[PDB]
């Protein structure tokens, strides 16, 4: 038993990491078939940042000026193109190590693991949300640029996330594997406000269920509430509004654990309206927003790939 | 920016996880050349958990009551063998996949990566301290035991964990890859007590450190202290005693951010002695004692493997 932020085994996603060289600019490309995607600003110097033409700067490109290095091997660009934020390098060879993949694009509150790199080289994996505002908290210095986020469906690695920039409090914005940017942010170093963030209320009824689970249960009220009380609650703490859909989806936790969804609602309530007062739920003192549903059962459950 | 728990790719481990069953029992098997490592109790039916003679219901056991599963294939053992309280199953295949490794012992504090395991299938991927009683505080269900814990080298896997068992308050007991427990522990269901845990004194600071590298610099004082006048303080809070050899090891990390050792210790003073007054440092409400400060520069420098 026990609790823990867990990342999705990296081992499938290490093999399709390359290294993208476009004169000065080196980062991060995925290596899926006869395909290397990385963000298209590879193409950019740092003068270049504060008003890129991608469109001009590509037209002065040709393939050799994209040098791809896959360890200590380097692969024949054979064809280059610009889908909105990505660049897809065609490649003499397919990558032996390809995985089956989709690539999706996750909703808000959705969960996904980050693998890290720099030059091509896996660093570290953690775990993030899609905050509500569509930024995510990670960790990436310069040359992370092109690491990429999934998740794994026994055998499936879907890709949801490629990483392109930091905005204000260091906050990270980055596109689908189409190069469509999560929320309204550009590639291009201008002020850029994410705007007001708010707290994913299905995740966190969720991680109260793995406390439950847990042992963790001096929460736990005589109270129950309507959805509609709850959400009147929620609003005024910036909780996003919970939904039949969201009661529907901690059916099996409620199931589990015997404790109806608006029973556990009335639990949040007390604890946003009250505070936890000094106390811990999971060892944590503030109220955690970052497991989804699926994440508690897979956890709690224990389901492998 | 920003600052993740963080864990090393687990491609390197995934590949050497096998599943060993004997009779009833099922568990992970660690596959390196032509040995695969297990916990010894794979041998144990839930009735002889009480209280095995392990020698006796080994002697009981031949090569053909070992079915090891790598994948879909069958290996077969061609010899087992007792170490301590792990297995040592020869088999007729070496494994092609066997990284560079070393087996290492580490010492309370330290930290490292799980790779959380059922049927010898990959689930997950999260960073442990050892305690300083020699505890893990896990995610561990049922037949995650064989499951390992490892740093990585550049392209060097050192193994410091097996995964054994749970005790009293779920935290997790487990052994080093010759076969010895860390902490007073026995591979036997008893009552077992792990006794008073610390606080990791030296992480604590290396943690204010990636605080202040990432902007979060609200708790900085101008107070210094001694060595002494510090531990005074902490002995109180159930922190460990900091030592000279602390003060030197976060001495690059004191460089970075030009704040002296003593300096931050001050800071951490008043944080034990004051609280937090319900503000945040990296988000968390309580102060994190499970990254080393080699943990937080291959972070905030982002070494690659
Ligand atoms: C990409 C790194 C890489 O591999 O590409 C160049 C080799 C980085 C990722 C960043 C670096 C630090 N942490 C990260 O998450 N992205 C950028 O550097 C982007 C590139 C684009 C397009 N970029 C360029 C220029 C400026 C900025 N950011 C800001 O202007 C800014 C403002 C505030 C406040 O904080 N940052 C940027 O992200
Ligand atoms: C090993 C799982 C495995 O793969 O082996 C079975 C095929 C488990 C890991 C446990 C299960 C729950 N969480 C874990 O981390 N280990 C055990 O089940 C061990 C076996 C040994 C040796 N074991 C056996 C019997 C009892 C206990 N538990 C306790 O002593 C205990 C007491 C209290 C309170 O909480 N736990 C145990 O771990």
């Amino acid at each position: 038993s026990g609790f823990r932020k867990m990342a999705f085994p990296s081992g499938k996603v290490e093999g399709c990491m390359v290294q993208v060289t476009c004169g000065t600019t080196t980062l991060n490309g995925l290596w899926l078939d006869d395909v290397v995607y990385c963000p298209r600003h590879v193409i950019c110097t740092s003068e270049d940042m504060l008003n890129p033409n991608y469109e001009d700067l590509l037209i002065r490109k040709s393939n050799h000026n994209f040098l791809v290095q896959a360890g200590n091997v380097q692969l024949r660009v054979i064809g280059h193109s610009m889908q909105n934020c990505v660049l897809k390098l065609k490649v003499d060879t397919a990558n032996p190590k390809t995985p089956k993949y989709k690539f999706v694009r996750i909703q808000p509150g959705q969960t996904f693991s980050v693998l890290a790199c720099y030059n091509g080289s896996p660093s570290g994996v953690y775990q993030c949300a899609m905050r509500p505002n569509f930024t995510i908290k990670g960790s990436f210095l310069n040359g992370s640029c092109g690491s990429v986020g999934f998740n794994i469906d026994y055998d499936c690695v879907s890709f949801c996330y490629m990483h392109h920039m930091e905005l204000p409090t260091g906050v990270h914005a980055g596109t689908d594997l189409e190069g469509n940017f999560y929320g309204p942010f550009v590639d291009r170093q201008t002020a850029q406000a994410a705007g007001t963030d708010t707290t994913i209320t299905v995740n966190v009824l969720a991680w109260l269920y793995a406390a439950v689970i847990n042992g963790d249960r001096w929460f736990l009220n005589r109270f129950t509430t309507t959805l509609n009380d709850f959400n009147l609650v929620a609003m005024k703490y910036n909780y996003e509004p919970l939904t039949q859909d969201h009661v529907d989806i901690l059916g099996p936790l409620s199931a589990q654990t015997g404790i109806a969804v608006l029973d556990m609602c009335a639990s949040l309530k007390e604890l946003l309206q009250n505070g936890m007062n000094g106390r811990t739920i999971l060892g944590s003192a503030l109220l955690e927003d970052e497991f989804t549903p699926f994440d508690v059962v897979r956890q709690c459950s224990g389901v492998t790939f």
